[PDB]
C-alpha cells in the first residue's frame, strides 16, 4: 500500500524493490556476492564528515553511477571492475575510498620515517588520460594534504627525477614510463595498497600487457587478499578495511571491453571482484552473461539436468521453440523431483512465492528477475533471443543466459556471436567465435 517511490522516502525506509528500482534508475548491473546497496547522496553515504566537505567543495553535487555504486564496495577492501568510459566519474569512484583510508589512518600510523613510496598507483595507457587524472587527483587530494606525482612521458627527466625525491601519497603512472622507473629503482611500491588500472583495454590494445604484468610483479606478493569465498565477505572484508595500515591490498580496473587479454589480466591482479557495469538498460545482452554450448540435440535433456543437479536459484526459466516442448520437457523435470510450471497469474504468484522453482515457456506478460533463463532451443532470431536473456532484469544482478546451440541453429550464429562478443559481462566463446558459420551475415 506504500507506493512512494525510493526517492521519496529515507535510507532506513529502502525496501529490495526500492534497491532494484533504484539500480534500474542508474542503470547499475552488478555480479559477486553480497553487494552492498548503492549510495543514495553524499548526505545519504556514510562519508567522514571531512570527506563529505571536500567532495562538496569540489563541486560534485550528486554521485555518478559507478561512484553510487563502486564507492561502497572500495570502502569494503573489495576489488572491482567496473566496465563504463571516460568521462562516466570513474576517477572519483577509485579515489574517494582511497582518501576515507589514507586520511583516518591514526597519526602515529601515518608515521613513516623513511620515504617509501606511494599508498596507491593509478595506471594510465596514455599521457593525456594521466594528465585528466592528476588534475583530478589534486584537487581532491590537496585540500587533505595529499601528495600526487605524474610518472609519465610528455615531461621532462629533471623536472620528473626532482618531484620523485620528494615522496608521495599517490603516483599517476603510464605502463612505459613506469616500469622503467622501477627498473632503475627511481620509485619503490613497499607500502602500495591500491592499485588501479585505468583503460585496461586500450592499454592492452596498445600492447601494453606485458609491461603491465611486469609492474606487478613489483608489488610486494605478501599483500594480496586469498583467493578465497572471503575475499567477497563484506563483514571480513570490511573488518579488514578498518585494520588501517595493514588491510590487503585492493585492485580496481577499469575497462569498456573484456576481451581476453583484459580477462587475464583480471585473474592475475585481482582477487573474488565485483562487476560494476553501467548503462545498456535497452540492451539487455552487452549486460547480461551469456554462456553457450554447442551440442547434437540429443544431447539437451542431460546437459540441463547436469546443469540443474548444480543447483540454481529460484525460479528460472527454460525456452524451447515449440508448445509441445514445453509441455513434454516440463513432464520430464516433474519426474526428476523438480517443481515446473508451463507456459497464467497463478503461475507467476507461486514462482514469485517459492512454490515452483522452474518456468517452461516458449517466445509467447509480466514477471520477476531471474537469476537465470537457459535457451534449451536457441530463438530463430536474435532480436527474440534479446528478449528471453533480458529476462534476468533491466538491472542488478547480471544474472545468466544459457544457450543450447546445434547445427540447426546456424543462421543465428553470426548475430549471436555479435551479441555476446558486445556483452563485457560476457567470456568470448572460442566455440561460436571460430565456428565456420558464425563468420558471415546469414543469407
Ligand atoms: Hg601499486
Amino acid at each position: 500500500w506504500d507506493d512512494r517511490h525510493w526517492s521519496q522516502k529515507k535510507l532506513d525506509e529502502m525496501t529490495d524493490r526500492d534497491w532494484r528500482i533504484f539500480r534500474e534508475d542508474y542503470s547499475i548491473t552488478t555480479k559477486g556476492g553480497k553487494i552492498p546497496n548503492p549510495i543514495r547522496s553524499w548526505k545519504d553515504s556514510s562519508l567522514p564528515p571531512h570527506i563529505l566537505e571536500v567532495i562538496d567543495k569540489c563541486g560534485y553535487k550528486e554521485p555518478t553511477p559507478i561512484q553510487r555504486q563502486a564507492i561502497p564496495i572500495g570502502l569494503q577492501n573489495r576489488d572491482i571492475i567496473g566496465v563504463a568510459e571516460t568521462g562516466s566519474g570513474k576517477t572519483a569512484a577509485f579515489l574517494i575510498p582511497l582518501l576515507v583510508w589514507i586520511t583516518t589512518l591514526p597519526k602515529i600510523d601515518r608515521i613513516e620515517e623513511s620515504d617509501q613510496g606511494p599508498y596507491a598507483i593509478i595506471l594510465a595507457p596514455t599521457r593525456e588520460l594521466a594528465q585528466q587524472i592528476e588534475e583530478e587527483t589534486i584537487k581532491f587530494g590537496k585540500p587533505l594534504g595529499i601528495r600526487t606525482v605524474a610518472v609519465i612521458g610528455g615531461i621532462s627527466r629533471e623536472d620528473q627525477g626532482f618531484r620523485l625525491r620528494m615522496g608521495c601519497e599517490i603516483v599517476i603512472a603510464t605502463p612505459g614510463r613506469l616500469i622503467d622507473v622501477l627498473e632503475n629503482r627511481y620509485l619503490v611500491l613497499s607500502r602500495c595498497t591500491y592499485v588501479v588500472l585505468d583503460e585496461a583495454d586500450r592499454m592492452i590494445d596498445m600492447g601494453f600487457e606485458p609491461d603491465v604484468q611486469k609492474i606487478l610483479e613489483h608489488m610486494p606478493v605478501s599483500n594480496q587478499k586469498p583467493d578465497t569465498d572471503e575475499a567477497e565477505d563484506p563483514e571480513k572484508m570490511l573488518a579488514n578495511f578498518e585494520s588501517g595500515k595493514h588491510k590487503y591490498r585492493q585492485t580496481v580496473m577499469f575497462t569498456a571491453t573484456m576481451p581476453p587479454a583484459v580477462e587475464r589480466l583480471a585473474r592475475s591482479y585481482l582477487r573474488r571482484p565485483a562487476v560494476v557495469y553501467i548503462g545498456s538498460a535497452g540492451k539487455p545482452h552487452e549486460r547480461v552473461e551469456q554462456k553457450v554450448f554447442l551440442m547434437s540435440e540429443s544431447e539437451k535433456r542431460k546437459k540441463l539436468l547436469a546443469i540443474l543437479e548444480q543447483g540454481f536459484d529460484p525460479p528460472i526459466i527454460i525456452f524451447v521453440n515449440q508448445k509441445k516442448g514445453c509441455d513434454v520437457l516440463a513432464k520430464s523435470l516433474e519426474k526428476m523431483g523438480y517443481n515446473a510450471c508451463t507456459l497464467r497469474e497463478f503461475a507467476l504468484s507461486n514462482l514469485k512465492a517459492g512454490a515452483k522453482d522452474i518456468l517452461v515457456a516458449t517466445d509467447v506478460i509480466d514477471i520477476q528477475d531471474v537469476s537465470m533463463v537457459v535457451n534449451y532451443d536457441m530463438a530463430k532470431n536474435i532480436e527474440d533471443y534479446i528478449h528471453r536473456i533480458g529476462r534476468t532484469g533491466r538491472a542488478g544482478k547480471s544474472g545468466v543466459a544459457i544457450t543450447f546451440l546445434t547445427k540447426e541453429d546456424s543462421a543465428v550464429f553470426y548475430e549471436l556471436k555479435q551479441a555476446i562478443l558486445e556483452s563485457p559481462v560476457s567470456s568470448c566463446p572460442p566455440e561460436l567465435a571460430n565456428h565456420p558459420d558464425a563468420q558471415h551475415k546469414p543469407g
